[PDB]
């Protein structure tokens, strides 16, 4: 509620269906805690800043209050560690989180009221754990106790936790003790834990014991246990004699509803199928980093796994041993609801149709990962078998052509699992991801038997060829291609004329070809794609064109920065002047980083005209004329920031009778026209940030057109703060145009005592 | 003769055993020719600059000349062409030589002395030639006519002789005709011709009359004509069909001097035996960039070569076509001279053993080129047999481990042959390349039988192991070790120790895991190296070392540059003050580009004892102490340029005893001390070149220490020539001293008028 503010610099969020306020003063440098906070507000954040100790008048009228943020508060460059006075968090009754991580804090705070549900310690000093200072949090759900004592954040003593020390905490359900030096698994846990976090600790080995009566944990992780230290860019201390995490057989009894087991990083060598026999719901299992290459040649363990949706099992390569195929066990068939699976850093020679045979049965699989691998021969025709599948990875491998702040500051998720890169082809269909391979050169008979790729990704893979339009024959349903990082020879405009349902072309980063100069450079090769959308170009520095135009009927975006289009429009010369004419159905155009000091007159009649998205940005714009603007009848996203223009138009309204989003960020602007925005009711966004403007007069921003607007910019530039300026500063202080960065960015140059005053916290009464 | 010239901004330099005085005027933006040049030189240059024409006037009193060069006056941003008056070259009686590229000359220039011998006319517009200008070079021996109608400077004419042209130039031995667009060989040659350069032109057929007459050859050249065109990054035409350049068998019958013979990029199919039935001395062969694949295998004509030196086999692979092995025929074996081979891009799978049986008689030959080749699997246990080659080249190729302006501008030599690039490596012994390969860890079994290896290049393999004294075991013999753009851990001090003869070790550009921190970086790994004499491990990002000290009893020279020197130096850090203390027999480092803002007072007296050539070169020493310098007793060629130094010692006598290569270029000092110079007679070398320096007082630079100076290096700088320094002027122009650029490059700030005036060239007689 209070819905109006007066001069927080913090953003302010107000959700009447759930009846929570947010204050966010992330990134502010506040000493302390500013003044006039409101007593209706929910969530409090208060990352990283200046503040040196914590009073217990902070929150003393502050009731409603159900989360504080403290986040990094101090990162060891910083003063003291921070000092919580007793009783500071008594009065918040309602209280329910609590985040204190990256505050150096020695001991846990004391005096937390019954109600809080979670409590992060994470990046402190805490080494020490006793029954006396958890009596306290016998309400608490979730604890975050990790990142104590590591390599980032050393303590040089191992964590101590004293027996039976979080047992009575009968309502926990999360405990993280990742990075803490721990040694032993603290005995006993409370039987209502389902998400437990042992990783990256110095545990040795398991009791039979240790999770006796954990009967609801479903999330279990035990990494970073004697870990494979090998080619590691972090100090890591291996076990002795590289022995692994000891685990008895009949240790995961108990554990009926676990779901997620990451073994990941241990070192391990065997995987007795005793350990599964129990823990038949098992979803997610990890066993990547470990010496489990001749355990995947047996693999007898996964029978016990009927259920399994993920299973990862990269880098389990051998030191000084490079092997000649794959060798998969028969046991993979059991796997019958599999659905992602990693074989990365299985590091091997050749890869065989016969030796994927235990995954032709595998009808829910997805995704298979085999990049990372170093496979030389590989026969593509063996993935016809594979239709089903979604993702078939291919990366880094050398495949060839057949021959004949911390971590703690952000993220409030805190655990959380993996998140795969969406890359943008997966949502086409079947993917080919054959990046950064070794193939220099394309044949037609090398991509038979695949004419259900759907995508096709051949990034960093350097082929020097000059397509004619037969290489890409059996691809006949193919919708996404990516070419980038390669030399293509645009010497015929048939190039990639038999991809008859291709959508999205990306042929960027292959400037060599484009760089030379008296070449043929068919630019006009878009006339054959008749279903093409999307057509991406840049970075190719294309100086020339044989082509007089670009003919294309469907396509509708067109990225062309990082270009020479300077030299293409150079003066005198009319040829290129309507390149982008022919293009009936483009839509946007990125025209961008060309080195254009100035735009010939004429490219505006030339260009398409159904364009809606320009932008212009990084290119140095010395004098960008406005007048021009009226032949663009549906410009809507005009883009011209990081620009060294210095004249506004004289009036927008007769410029363009549709522009609504004008982006002038990071220019050069000392001044504005007096009649700058009369009459444009259609403009609804406008920037002017990072600029050098001295003043803003009222007849240059009626109120009219500015009570429409839903977003203005006009922080981090030379604002003068001096009694010409009143209507400016009243209004700006009474007005619901959303300017962010009011009170943080936007300061006064002058005069004298004014600098660096926020322009809103202005009161001039002798003025 | 001569001797002393009085305001000449060119360089003189003097040979009175060949009788020979050279002017240098290069680079100088002479708008006209100088005057007072001497009366008695011999070799005049006249490069890049902006002379209008050339009057007859301007070698009117220059009889002894003998060499006038005048390339690239005026590149196509330059004025109209150079016109040349009448009779403005018959008064030198003595020239022989005459440069005349890159003038836009349309016709031969007449009235030439009838004892000139070399004539260059490259880079002009002279499409025609006829008997009549031809007339007067009835005395010429060498002609150059190259370049004049190409892609880079076209004429749309092809080139036009008339019948017989050359016939009277019976004293002609070398005619070059490359890049000018010509369609028929110019019968008739003259029959005293050696060299004959066509190559890069049209021409389509050969008659067999063509070389008839021509018995005295030595060198032919018909590259360019018909040239392979796939993937040119230049413009280039095919001829039609792909047709092949026709040679009749019976067209090099007249040869038979001929020892060099290039036929590169000729689209050439077949080598008929015929062609080198009469030549058998041929010495050097060039067959590269054609499509002679399958000839390869047969290679019929190479039993007509017994005296053959040189032979390039390079870029004759097929389209679309990945070889299984190299066919390599076995006639191979009757090149019983052969000493360098190339076989690049012949792109093949796999590389066998007995595919180079046929090489294994060849008792001379020396070098065998194999890279760019994409060869996925090569057993290195099969070059045991070419003990007796120098140079084996394992380039970009994929071999893994074994599984279970212009250009007549410049270059006065013109038709030169190709200088092979002299790598550092090949001077110690056997080579073996296996740089930019897909290698990603070493084996010592890979490496076995191969202890005849002086020299191992393994740069750019991206080659991520932590070495521990056992990987290049079998290598005993090894002496030169090339580790650059890897990835190298120093987790252990036993690194290389197993290669006890090894002299110099190249470590650079491993800047992935010493970038880390808090991983053991044993940097005291040299000290097992009994033999090491120089190691580099520069652009590295060393930041920390668990090591304190380096141990060497025998190291030389150490390369430390682009590192992070500042914060192993760290004030209040003494740890590593000593680092290169131990290195009693260093004599060369090379601490430059480590960010060093400050020199900590210490780290002198830890310096080698022994040290003799000390750089600090783009470190931005804010202040570096000076008195410092006195621990460094053979201190001799201290280099400080590209930093931000602001004073200079007080006395340098005081300072060291024997500095005598200072260099202080491109700093910024405004003012010397007034005793710089005292007693310093040690000092032979001196620079100040690019600073900020105003006056120089006498009282600084003895005349007694300048005159032991050999250089002394003033220039681009911001001398003012007022009243105040009549000294200096006085003696800048009146002392022996090797000033470079005293006439070009350092002028006068001021003031007023004085504004670009040259001090040399500087007269106040109202001083
Ligand atoms: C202001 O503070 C409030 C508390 O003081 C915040 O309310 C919290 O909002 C989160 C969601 O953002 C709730 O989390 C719940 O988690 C359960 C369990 O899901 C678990 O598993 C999923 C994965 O399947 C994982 O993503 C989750 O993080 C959990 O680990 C869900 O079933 C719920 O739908 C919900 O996501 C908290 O319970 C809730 N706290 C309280 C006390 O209600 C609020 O988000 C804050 N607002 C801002 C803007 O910061
Ligand atoms: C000043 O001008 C003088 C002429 O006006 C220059 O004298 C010339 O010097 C060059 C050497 O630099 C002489 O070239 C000769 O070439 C023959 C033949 O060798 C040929 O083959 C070799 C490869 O084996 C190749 O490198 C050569 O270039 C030749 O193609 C050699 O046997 C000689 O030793 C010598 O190298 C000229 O003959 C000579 N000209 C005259 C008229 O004597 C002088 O170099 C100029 N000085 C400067 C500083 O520019
Ligand atoms: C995680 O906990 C272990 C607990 O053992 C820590 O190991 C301990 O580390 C300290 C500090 O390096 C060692 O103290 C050292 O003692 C030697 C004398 O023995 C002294 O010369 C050193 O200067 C240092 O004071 C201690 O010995 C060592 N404990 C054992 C059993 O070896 C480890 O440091 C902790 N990790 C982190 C990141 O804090
Ligand atoms: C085809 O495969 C290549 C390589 O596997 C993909 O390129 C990679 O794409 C990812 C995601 O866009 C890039 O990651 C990003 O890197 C930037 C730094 O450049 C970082 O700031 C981002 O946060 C993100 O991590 C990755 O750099 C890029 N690699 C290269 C060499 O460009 C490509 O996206 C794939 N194409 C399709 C259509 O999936
Ligand atoms: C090397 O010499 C050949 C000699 O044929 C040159 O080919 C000629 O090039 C010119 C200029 O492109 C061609 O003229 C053209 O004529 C057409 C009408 O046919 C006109 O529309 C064009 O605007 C142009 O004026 C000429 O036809 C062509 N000769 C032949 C037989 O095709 C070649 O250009 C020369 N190369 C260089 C780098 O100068
Ligand atoms: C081992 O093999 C590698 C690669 O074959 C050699 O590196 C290459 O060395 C050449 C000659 O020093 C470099 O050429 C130079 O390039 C610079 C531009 O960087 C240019 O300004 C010079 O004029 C010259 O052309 C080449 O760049 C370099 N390649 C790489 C990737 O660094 C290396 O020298 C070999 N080592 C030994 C001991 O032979
Ligand atoms: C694939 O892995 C399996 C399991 O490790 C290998 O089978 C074992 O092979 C060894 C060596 O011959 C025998 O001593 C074991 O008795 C075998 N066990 C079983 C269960 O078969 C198999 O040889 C591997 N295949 C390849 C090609 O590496
Ligand atoms: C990759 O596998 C496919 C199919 O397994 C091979 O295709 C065979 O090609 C030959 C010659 O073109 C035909 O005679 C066969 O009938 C094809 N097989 C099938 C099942 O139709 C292809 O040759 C393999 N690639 C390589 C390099 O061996
Ligand atoms: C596209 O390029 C391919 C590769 O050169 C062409 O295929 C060749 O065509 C020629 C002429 O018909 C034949 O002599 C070759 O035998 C073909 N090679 C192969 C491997 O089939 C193809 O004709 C070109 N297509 C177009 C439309 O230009
Ligand atoms: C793309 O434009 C080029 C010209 O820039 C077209 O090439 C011309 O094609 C016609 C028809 O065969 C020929 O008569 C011309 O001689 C060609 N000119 C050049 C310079 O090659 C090409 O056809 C266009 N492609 C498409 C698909 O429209
Ligand atoms: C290596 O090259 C030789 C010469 O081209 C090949 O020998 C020819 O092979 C073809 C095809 O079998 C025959 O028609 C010719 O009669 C052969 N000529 C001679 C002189 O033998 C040879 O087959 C090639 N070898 C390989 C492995 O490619
Ligand atoms: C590369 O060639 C060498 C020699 O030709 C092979 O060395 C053989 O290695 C086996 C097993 O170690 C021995 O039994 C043989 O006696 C060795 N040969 C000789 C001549 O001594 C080596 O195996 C080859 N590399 C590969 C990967 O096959
Ligand atoms: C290089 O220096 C490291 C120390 O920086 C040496 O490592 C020590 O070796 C001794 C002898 O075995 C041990 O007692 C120490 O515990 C080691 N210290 C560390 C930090 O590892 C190493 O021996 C030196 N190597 C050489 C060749 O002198
Ligand atoms: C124009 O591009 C911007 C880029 O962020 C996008 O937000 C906007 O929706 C686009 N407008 C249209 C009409 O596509
Ligand atoms: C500017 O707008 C006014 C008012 O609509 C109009 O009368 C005038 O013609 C316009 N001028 C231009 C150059 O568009
Ligand atoms: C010191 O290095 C320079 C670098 O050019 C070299 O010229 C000089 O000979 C070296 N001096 C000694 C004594 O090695
Ligand atoms: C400087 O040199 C003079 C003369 O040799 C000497 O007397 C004096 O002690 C020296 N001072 C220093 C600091 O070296």
């Amino acid at each position: 509620a209070r819905w109006f503010p007066k001069t927080l610099p913090c953003d302010v969020t107000l959700d009447v269906s759930k009846n929570h306020v947010i204050v966010d003063c992330t990134d502010k440098h506040l000493t302390e805690i500013p003044g006039g906070i409101p007593t209706n507000t929910t969530n409090l954040t208060l990352t990283i800043n200046h503040i040196p100790d914590i009073s217990p008048a902070s929150f003393h009228r502050l009731v409603h209050l159900v989360e504080i943020d403290f986040r990094c508060n101090c990162v060891p460059m910083c003063p003291r560690r921070l000092q919580i006075k007793p009783r500071s968090f008594s009065g918040l009754t309602y209280l329910k989180s609590l985040y204190l991580d990256g505050n150096q804090l020695l001991e846990i705070p004391q005096g937390l009221p019954p109600s809080l549900q979670l409590l992060s310690l994470e990046a402190n000093n805490i080494f020490s754990i006793r029954k006396e200072q958890l009596t306290e949090l016998a309400n608490i759900e979730i604890l975050y106790l990790g990142q104590n004592c590591y390599y980032r954040n050393p303590c040089y003593v191992s964590y101590s936790i004293e027996k039976d020390a979080f047992l009575n905490l009968t309502k926990l359900k999360v405990l993280s003790l990742k990075d803490n030096n721990v040694t032993t698994v603290p005995t006993v846990l409370p039987s209502t834990l389902t998400e437990l976090y042992l990783y990256n600790n110095m545990i040795a080995e398991i009791q039979e014991d240790d999770f006796n009566n954990l009967n609801q944990l479903q999330i279990l992780d035990l990494s970073g246990n004697c870990p494979r230290c090998y080619n590691a860019p972090f100090p890591c201390t291996p076990c002795k004699n590289n022995s692994p995490l000891q685990i008895p057989v009949n240790a995961f009894d108990a554990l009926t509803e676990l779901k997620v087991l990451r073994l990941h990083s241990n070192s391990l060598q065997h995987v007795p199928p005793r350990w599964f026999k129990n823990i038949n719901n098992l979803q997610e299992l990890d066993l990547s980093q470990n010496f489990l290459a001749k355990e995947i040649g047996d693999a007898k363990f996964l029978h016990f796994l009927p259920n399994l949706i993920q299973l990862d099992l990269s880098f389990n390569f051998e030191l000084q041993v490079y092997r000649a195929s794959m060798n998969l066990s028969q046991a993979f068939s059991s796997l019958k609801s599999l659905k992602i699976l990693r074989i990365r850093g299985y590091v091997f020679k050749e890869l065989k149709s016969f030796q994927l045979s235990p995954l032709h049965n595998l009808q829910n699989l997805e995704v298979l990962d085999l990049g990372t691998n170093f496979i030389k021969i590989a026969n593509l025709s063996m993935f016809k078998q594979f239709k089903r599948l979604k993702v078939i990875d291919l990366s880094v491998n050398k495949i060839s052509p057949s021959g004949d702040y911390a971590r703690s500051c952000r993220f409030k998720n805190k655990e959380a699992s993996f998140t795969s890169v969406q890359e943008s082809c997966y949502k086409y269909g079947q993917t080919l991801d054959l990046s950064k391979n070794s193939i220099f050169f394309i044949k037609s008979s090398d991509f038979q038997h695949l004419s259900f790729l759907k995508c096709l990704n051949l990034s960093g893979n350097l082929i020097s060829q000059t397509l004619n339009g037969s290489e890409f024959q059996p691809l006949a349903e193919l919708r996404y291609l990516d070419f980038s990082n390669n030399r293509l020879d645009l010497l015929h405009s048939t190039a990639f004329e038999e991809l008859r349902k291709l959508e999205v072309l990306d042929i960027s980063s292959n400037s060599h070809y484009f760089q030379s100069e008296g070449i043929t450079h068919m630019l006009n090769f878009t006339k054959n794609l008749k279903v093409l959308q999307k057509l991406m170009m840049n970075d190719n520095d294309i100086s020339s064109s044989t082509s007089r135009t670009m003919e294309s009927e469907s396509l509708r975006t067109l990225e062309f920065r990082g270009n020479h289009l300077d030299v293409l429009w150079r003066d005198g010369d009319n040829r290129y002047l309507q390149l982008f004419k022919n293009l009936l159905k483009l839509e946007e155009l990125d025209i961008s980083k060309n080195s254009l000091s100035f735009l010939p007159s004429g490219v505006f009649d030339g260009m398409p005209p159904n364009l809606k998205n320009l932008s212009l940005a990084k290119n140095g714009l010395k004098s960008f004329i406005w007048e021009k603007l009226r032949y663009l009848k549906n410009l809507e996203t005009l883009d011209l920031s990081h620009n060294q223009l210095t004249t506004v138009p004289e009036r927008l309204s007769n410029c363009s009778r549709s522009l609504k989003n004008l982006i002038l960020k990071n220019n050069q602007i000392r001044s504005l026209t007096k009649y700058f925005l009369q009459d444009a009711f259609q403009l609804r966004y406008l920037d002017l940030s990072s600029n050098k403007i001295q003043m803003i007069q009222k007849t240059s921003f009626p109120e009219n057109v500015l009570n429409n607007l839903k977003m203005l910019l006009l922080h981090h530039n030379r604002f003068l703060c001096t009694c010409d300026a009143v209507w400016f500063v009243w209004w700006v202080q009474h007005t619901e145009v959303t300017i962010p960065y009011l009170a943080t960015d936007v300061t006064c140059v002058g005069p004298g005592a004014h600098k660096g005053q926020s322009v809103i916290s202005l009161d001039l009464y002798t003025c």
